[PDB]
């Protein structure tokens, strides 16, 4: 189905939405420091939200330029990256913001993440760091600039 | 389809779930006073959480007991509240935490919701409170005791 495609480049990211249209995530409504926002790729053509399928969803926050990793920086547009939200450890969505480390939070097992330094593991089970994925923005709007940068989710 | 089905009184909580098998939550796991968590309904007997329908989507905080106002508290488990997260604004996930107001945050125009008081509009444009679902523990897992209490998400 439509709502099940993986994300592709050139996908326009679009914050969690429950019913009725999507709205696209604007560079200027990101606020540096503000907590991560939970995100999904869609068609730009045929705007379909690919919602339908779990590895399709993001985190995504704006950071202060300077504070980033040297390699996350090459991935992110001024200063906002994105990750994949799909716990590493067992597959839940990593959903809550550390306030104190500005890191992403799984509730299931305390799985944290750094997401300036490339979401490194600094609490809890994850294996290893959820993927980030290279952001651009075009027409003020926050667009998939390529790839995961890895595996998503729990990897067998 | 079954992952659509609507959520009904006995449903098991669990935590948003990318792949795999999902996690219920559990009452002991919820520190009263952290940040909410996002949430699905998962039929008792099937095992078939219904995340394909966003009107399903729940968040669920513990409170400190008696902070919470009467009419939050007759369908609160011991400090848990649960509320649909679908924004009554236009429809975008109810998915931030504001941490001095212990609030949930709409990141689309900044609706902002009092979850001790009834989810009471507190800043933006959403027209009324996303509404409760009132909420039991059974075996120390965190279950759905009725149906939400008013219409959910953005009115029709
Ligand atoms: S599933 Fe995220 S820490 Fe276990
Ligand atoms: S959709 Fe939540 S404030 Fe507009
Ligand atoms: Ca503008
Ligand atoms: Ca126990
Ligand atoms: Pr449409
Ligand atoms: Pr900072
Ligand atoms: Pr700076
Ligand atoms: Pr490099
Ligand atoms: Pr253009
Ligand atoms: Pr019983």
């Amino acid at each position: 189905t439509p709502e099940k495609e993986p994300l592709k480049p050139g996908d326009i990211l679009v914050y969690a939405q429950g019913g009725g249209e999507p709205k696209p995530i604007r560079l200027e409504e990101l606020k540096p420091g503000d907590p991560f926002v939970l995100a999904y790729p869609m068609d730009p053509k045929t705007k379909v939200v690919k919602s339908g399928e779990a590895k399709n969803t993001l985190l995504v926050a704006r950071f202060d330029p300077e504070e980033l990793a040297p390699e996350v920086a090459q991935h992110a547009a001024e200063g906002v990256v994105a990750y994949s939200a799909v716990c590493t450890h067992l597959g839940c969505i990593v959903s809550q913001w550390v306030a104190d480390e500005e890191a992403a939070l799984c509730p299931c097992h305390g799985g944290v993440y750094d997401l300036r330094h490339g979401a490194q593991v600094i609490a809890g089970p994850p294996p290893r760091p959820v993927p980030q994925l290279p952001v651009r923005v075009e027409d003020g709007v926050l667009v998939a600039a390529g790839e995961f940068l890895g595996p998503v989710g729990v990897q067998a």
